[PDB]
């Protein structure tokens, strides 16, 4: 290389790209270990849990036991302040593990005492440290009963306060998305939705695909996406790529208004067969959904491990116009 070509890369070196994906709790911890041991791609993964037990059976580059004094090894038993406490005791080694990250993905089931009391604090230490701050946490199936809801609600409101995008996947709508889910299995279609949620938003920015995504405008578009909501879809049908968005747009995971949407992150995810203009027309599909003035990133990776399907992960944020928080959940206004 030549003067200025060798101080760039030297420049190239400093700074990056460093992602780094925190779990809380058990739901939390139990979606970091699917994440290492799939291997998701350009970014840290830890774990952090007053649950020793859950801990040491988790599997993560790095994993926090917090609130060692005040639970000594032991969960918060559904209390959200032991998981706030716990956190802010371990401030310190929590901050060192996301310490130098550009961007630090939260990510937990609301509804218990670590994760949603915990939450809040590695979300705001995450700013601190100034890092782009995203959560991506889950709601608690009805089933769960009011009290479950009602700490989760509480703790999406404090999450609120520290994030720049809080994306929120109410469990309650899978049941719209497979009606006849064994009770068995709830949890094991919720796993399945958040790893898709949380992998597909970090790949979309890791990942070599088709399109390049640039960090920058993954930047401008999180920096301030308030509240966010996602829809999945996929298809292998004749219109695959079509027919996916189709079914992203209608999930039922995206419940609300979509209109009002200030933004959008696009993923798609196909075969080797998958091809920049199936891309596009999902791309066009959203689109004309939202807003003309919306801003939406978007690109294609391939992923060998889809045979002949296309995936559609939706991303739609600043809805938080749209939507209410009652202690029973969210409700479209
Ligand atoms: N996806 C997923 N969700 C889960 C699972 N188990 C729990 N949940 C959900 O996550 C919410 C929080 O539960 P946990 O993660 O177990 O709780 P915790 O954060 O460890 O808090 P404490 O046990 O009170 O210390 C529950 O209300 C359920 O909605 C699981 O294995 N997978
Ligand atoms: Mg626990």
């Amino acid at each position: 290389l030549s003067p200025e070509d060798k101080e760039l890369l030297e420049y190239l070196q400093q700074t990056k790209a460093k992602i780094t994906v925190v779990g809380c709790g058990g739901a939390g911890n139990n979606t970091i270990t699917r994440l290492k041991m799939e291997g998701i791609e350009g970014a840290k993964t830890v774990a952090i849990n007053t649950d020793a037990q859950q801990l040491i059976r988790t599997k993560a580059d790095k994993k926090i036991l917090i609130g060692k004094k005040l639970t000594r090894g032991l969960g918060a038993g559904g209390n959200p302040k032991i998981g706030e406490e716990a956190a802010k005791e371990s401030a310190e080694e929590i901050k060192a593990a996301i310490q130098d990250s550009d961007m630090v993905f939260i990510t937990c089931g609301l509804g218990g005492g670590t994760g949603t009391g915990s939450a809040p604090v590695v979300a705001e230490i995450s700013k601190k440290i100034g890092a782009l701050t995203v959560a991506v946490v889950t709601l608690p199936f009805v089933m769960e009963g009011k009290v479950r809801m009602k700490n989760a609600m509480e703790g999406l409101e404090r999450l609120k306060q520290h994030t720049d995008t809080l994306v929120v996947i109410p469990n309650e709508k899978l049941f719209e998305i497979v009606p006849n889910m064994p009770l068995k299995l709830a949890f094991k279609v919720a796993d399945e939705v958040l790893i898709n949620a949380v992998k597909g938003l970090v790949e979309l920015i890791t990942k070599d695909g088709l399109i390049n995504v640039d960090f920058a405008d993954v930047k401008a578009v999180m920096n301030n996406g308030g509240l966010a909501m996602i829809g999945i879809g996929e298809s292998d049908s004749e219109k695959r790529a079509k027919e996916a968005v189709s079914m992203a747009l209608n999930s039922p995971l995206l419940d609300v208004d979509i209109d009002g949407a200030t933004g959008a992150l696009i993923h798609v995810m196909g075969p080797e067969d998958l091809t920049l203009e199936e891309a596009r027309e999902v791309v066009a599909t959203v689109s004309s959904r939202l807003d003309p003035n919306a801003t939406i990133i978007w690109g294609a990776t391939i992923d060998e491990n889809l045979e002949n399907t296309v995936r559609v992960l939706l991303v739609i944020t600043g809805v938080q116009s749209r939507i209410e928080f009652t202690d029973t959940g969210l409700k479209r206004k």
